[PDB]
């Protein structure tokens, strides 16, 4: 215990009638008091204990008021699942809603609008997720992120998840789920990156049934395909054998991989490293 007095849970509005609550802080010593009104605040300055105001929703307006004084702030889940699994209160710098994120660490490659980073930024903290501006090891669960990427690129290769920003959104919706934590496998697997996002295939050397049953494929691993030789292709796959060489010619940026890059990075479940697969002779 680093704060050297005791703690004390204020209920903020709304929140003083939700009953399971109050079990939950009887449940677990914790004293309460209640609070309707931001005037009410002045008098719950007390010598006698630190306070954490218990807030049912961000954000009531009551929310970026406790913000505004710097105040430590929390979601009813956070408080049962103290008194469920028999903990303490715990601490964090922010808000915390619930627990769903604690304690990933998260990173993000491919962002362009300020507005909808901070929106998910707050939402993991809320949650409560940190962040790491630089990519390493430290990173759990989670790259967030847009296809193309230096780090995605690294994150692949590393085997550590890569996240759509839907993960969180959609995260944020079982906020008041009880037992429920956003790495759980199936959940994870609902919202990772498809292994061809952004993807865009051609196929040569195969046959049309073999062909079309990879076009079938590659489609439902979130790519998309187009016939052979248009400039909007990202890369074509070959039979490195049966193709001894190439009816057309490339762009700069378009990718020729051998056959394996196709189910290497689907038995991988991840986009895979093109550099390995590039195609000579």
């Amino acid at each position: 215990e680093m704060p050297q007095i005791e703690t004390r849970v204020i209920l903020v509005q709304e929140a003083g009638k939700q009953e399971e609550l109050i079990k939950a802080l009887k449940d677990i010593k914790v004293g309460f008091v209640k609070m309707e009104s931001v005037e009410e605040f002045e008098g719950l300055d007390s010598p006698e204990f630190e306070n954490v105001f218990v807030v049912t929703d961000f954000q009531d307006s009551v929310f970026n008021d406790l913000y505004k004084a710097d105040c430590r702030v929390i979601g009813p889940p956070v408080v049962l699942n103290c008194s469920q699994k028999g903990e303490p209160l715990p601490f964090s710098c922010r808000p915390l809603y619930c627990t769903s994120m604690m304690n990933l660490v998260l990173c993000f490659t491919g962002f362009r609008k300020k507005e909808e980073l901070v929106r998910l930024v707050t939402l993991v903290h809320h949650m409560g997720g940190v962040i790491r501006k630089d990519f390493n090891s430290k990173v759990t669960h989670l790259v967030a992120n847009c296809t193309q990427g230096e780090k995605f690129r690294v994150a692949v290769s590393l085997g550590t998840p890569i996240m759509k920003p839907e993960w969180i959104y959609k995260a944020w919706e079982r906020r008041n789920e009880q037992d429920f934590y956003a790495a759980v496998d199936d959940f994870r697997n609902e919202f990772k990156v498809p292994p061809f996002q952004d993807c865009i295939l051609s196929f040569l050397g195969f046959s049309d049934e073999e062909k079309t049953n990879m076009e079938e494929m590659t489609e439902m691993q979130g790519g998309k395909y187009l016939p052979l030789g248009d400039e909007r292709c990202t890369h074509l796959v070959v039979e490195e054998n049966i193709v001894k060489d190439l009816p057309f010619e490339p762009s700069k940026k378009l990718y020729v991989v051998k056959q394996e890059w196709f189910w290497g990075s689907i038995q991988m479940d991840a986009r895979a490293g093109e550099t390995m697969y590039l195609y000579e002779k």
